[PDB]
């Protein structure tokens, strides 16, 4: 029936985070940074665009729940002002499209809430979650969830292969994207799964 | 409570045609032609890139079933190779963006079956629909449904407003695309219907 697709560092548990609420500013091992419109830099810094993993764990000052999946998320957040562009976490998986398949991937969307000394969390800069092959688009969820202030929600993407799909045999990706389209412009995924069935 | 937007040639009825299967091939009333690649000229013909309007009635070549709604669908067909870019159809309504409201916009995107002048319809393009406020794409379902040789399904596209939204006041807006990510790459599109409702 259902198989597992697998992915690194699918929950970005690596690298682990002692203190809650505290978050790194590279890129998670197992990911890369996609990047079409060079909105992150190479280095960052606290006051950058930058992404990274962080620690929701109990007392976070700025979730009504936890991680969805083990202690991590892992963030994009741009400074750029809205409309400047997309940019996000991309993994390219060693598995390839196959015919006759309903592949489904799921992703886990959250909404940092609140405020911290003059500096506020509040509103939301869009999400999509797009699922490749090579450089194709096969299927995505571009901003259909509403996610409250402080909570996550899952996104579900679907896409089926025909026999004769002509991006059969390419290696399958996904890529998890920030839209910058209002701010505050930080948002946060988690639990990242990949499922592929035999129609 | 749940409020109808208006949208002008919402099932693409005008025009009126009169033999099944028969179509024009210039942009619908009350439709422009999204091109952003510049793959559909001002000038069609039979066979080039272009779109229109088309009778799905009783014996129609291409369906196992009647259009969605009424007589007619819209279609778009693009003549140049896979990745080529994309085009479509664009609305953009009086109704504009509010705020604390759930917008749900519906189409029916369309698979054609069968043959035309001696060409297979087999395979299908990808689709994209799109709800817009000003040039910002809020929300958009990029080929989730499995949409099987000669059939319509109906996708579902939806967006919630917040009290803060940055295009609040922005006139609405659908976009329905036809991705050419593979062929046969023309495709169908019928009765597109947006709601709002308070939350
Ligand atoms: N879940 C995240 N995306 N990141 C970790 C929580 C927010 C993160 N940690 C903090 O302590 C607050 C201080 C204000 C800026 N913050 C941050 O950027
Ligand atoms: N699209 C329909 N359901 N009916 C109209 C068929 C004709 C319409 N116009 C054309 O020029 C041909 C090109 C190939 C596909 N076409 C079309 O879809
Ligand atoms: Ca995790
Ligand atoms: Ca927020
Ligand atoms: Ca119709
Ligand atoms: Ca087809």
């Amino acid at each position: 029936s259902v198989v597992s697709i697998p992915i690194n560092n699918a929950g970005f548990e690596d690298p682990f985070i002692e203190v809650v609420d505290d978050y790194t500013v590279d890129t998670p091992p197992g990911w890369t940074t996609y990047n079409p419109n060079n909105l992150v830099p190479e280095k960052r810094t606290t006051w950058t665009s930058n992404n990274g993993v962080g620690y929701v764990g109990p007392g976070t000052q700025f979730y009504n729940q936890l991680a969805p999946e083990g202690r991590n998320i892992g963030y994009i957040y741009l400074a750029q002002k809205p409309g400047s562009g997309v940019a996000g976490f991309e993994q390219i998986l060693d598995a390839t499209l196959e015919p006759d398949t309903n592949y489904t991937l799921k992703v886990d969307v959250g909404n940092l809430a609140g405020t911290f000394k003059g500096l506020s969390f509040a509103g939301f800069p869009g999400y999509r979650v797009e699922l490749l092959a090579g450089d194709t688009v096969l299927a995505a969820d571009h901003n259909n969830l509403f996610i409250k202030e402080g909570e996550f929600k899952t996104s579900t993407v679907t896409y089926t292969s025909t026999a004769k799909d002509l991006h059969l045999g390419q290696k399958l990706g996904i890529r998890l994207v920030n839209l910058l389209q209002d701010k505050f412009s930080g948002l946060d995924f988690d639990n990242v799964r990949l499922t592929a069935e035999p129609t």
